[PDB]
């Protein structure tokens, strides 16, 4: 099971994009490649050889899970991915992944810090978790579209509020 | 507020470290590649006014949904000689987030719901510009498919260097 951290620099995006802000998720605001990083484990043999924003090697049919997060681990600003699909606007590309799905599950025993000065020992408690998941169909290079909501912390309400739905067009390679 | 993601490749660590596993948090296992910070040889370097707040958020590559990590110590590392006093002491900072967003139960998760949740970060404030050697200790919890729960595998220690300029 290959996990991919999808990190977003919300502060940068809020600084740069002052127009074209969208709260219609079918018409998200396009953003450049400077504020997002996708990270996976070394055991999945990542490769900085190539032009792809992410590259790794795992057997066909392995499960892949994408976890979106702001730089505050969704504790201050936050992001939630709502779409991951093949991008056809850049010409033919490979069918590397099966359709992604929003996958919500119960984690019966998730650990959190306890109320001690250093947080130890951890307590375990149930919690819902979510990831966008798929499976590797075949080796190849696939252009993608990734859309997510960008939620900014509002100090007034102490709540995270939608600022804009956004879209990034990475390329991913399974070799 | 400067936020720093502290990411840990729990799968790599579990593959590479086969001895020296410790469940004594006062004698954690040292690690070299598998930890990164995202915001000289400084593992992290950034520039913000003195007295700004800094918040460190620890996470596995599954956002603590499969394996998980929890930082329990961030302190000045004195085993490599004198180093600068760049940060004030860190504290474990737990707060209530009245309105955290989560996906709703729709097919694509939209629109998001809001719900209360406890968050935590290790926080501090910049005392001065400089380069400080640090020690960072954390618990590494692995997902046990048998119980569907995350269980302590080892307490671990990484020794980064951070520069505020
Ligand atoms: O308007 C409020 C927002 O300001 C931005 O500069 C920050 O990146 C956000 O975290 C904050 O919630
Ligand atoms: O299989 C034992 C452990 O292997 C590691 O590679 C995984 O990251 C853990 O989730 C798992 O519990």
């Amino acid at each position: 099971i290959v996990h991919v951290m999808f990190l977003v620099d919300t502060a940068y995006i809020y600084a740069k994009y002052t127009t074209g802000i969208s709260t219609d998720p079918t018409k998200p605001m396009p953003i450049d490649h400077n504020s997002e990083v996708m990270a996976c484990s070394f055991v999945n043999k990542p490769s900085k050889q190539g032009t792809a924003d992410l590259s790794f090697s795992v057997p066909n049919q392995s499960t892949v899970a994408f976890w979106g997060s702001s730089l505050s681990n969704n504790g201050h600003d936050a992001i939630i991915i709502y779409d991951i699909e093949k991008n056809t606007n850049l010409g033919p590309t490979d069918d590397v992944f099966n359709p992604f799905v929003m996958n919500q599950t119960l984690l019966p025993g998730g650990v959190i810090p306890s109320g001690s000065i250093n947080g130890l020992p951890a307590t375990t408690e149930a919690r819902n978790i979510y990831a966008l998941t798929s499976t590797v169909k075949a080796k190849g290079t696939e252009n993608f579209v990734i859309r997510f909501g960008l939620y900014l912390f509002d100090a007034g309400t102490q709540t995270q509020k939608l600022w804009s739905y956004c879209q990034w067009d990475p390329t991913i390679t399974v070799y």
